[PDB]
């Protein structure tokens, strides 16, 4: 429900580091 880089459908995923 909330993360960065990490799922397949809702909306986060990844994106930096």
């Amino acid at each position: 429900i909330a993360s960065a880089s990490c799922t397949t459908x809702i909306c986060t995923c990844s994106c930096s580091s």
